[PDB]
């Protein structure tokens, strides 16, 4: 059949460990763009990217910070916050930073207040800076998504 994943087995989590070599860091940072934005960014974005990429490669900032920066990008707002309902962009924010999705109905509604007040910047800030989520997924590890294929096209 047509899918062409076949044996694309992703247990390989991209952990920015303070003690990685240069090439290893390039992989983890590239994959940070690929996990958060699904890879679809202009390279002429730069400047902010260039700084923060040098910092996470310098071990100045960790991947918890770097992922906040990427999931605070104007592109990541414009593609989800506006064309799609906030509740969907909200689920997507949990589905990225937690690398899985939301679970409790209360949780979804609580952070819905946060996305209604300060938008996706304040939402993603609340998700990464929280001690519980910084403990669960970790601060070195890039949010690798569980995915769970949800694409029932046609209605």
């Amino acid at each position: 059949p047509q899918s062409y994943f076949n044996a694309a087995a992703k247990r390989q989590k991209y952990a920015m460990k303070p003690g990685l070599s240069a090439l290893e860091k390039n992989a983890v940072i590239k994959a940070a763009y690929r996990q958060i934005f699904e890879r679809d960014i202009t390279k002429a974005y730069s400047q902010s990217i260039s700084y923060l990429e040098s910092q996470v490669r310098n071990g100045d900032i960790s991947m918890k910070e770097f992922v906040r920066r990427l999931a605070k990008s104007p592109l990541y707002r414009k593609q989800f916050f506006e064309p799609f309902i906030n509740s969907r962009a909200l689920e997507l924010a949990f589905r990225h930073i937690l690398g899985r999705g939301p679970s409790s109905r209360e949780e979804v509604q609580k952070y819905f207040s946060i996305v209604s007040s300060g938008g996706l910047p304040a939402l993603v800030d609340a998700l990464v800076d929280s001690q519980e989520y910084a403990d669960y997924f970790g601060e070195e590890t890039v949010p690798y998504l569980r995915g769970l294929e949800h694409h029932h096209h046609h209605h």
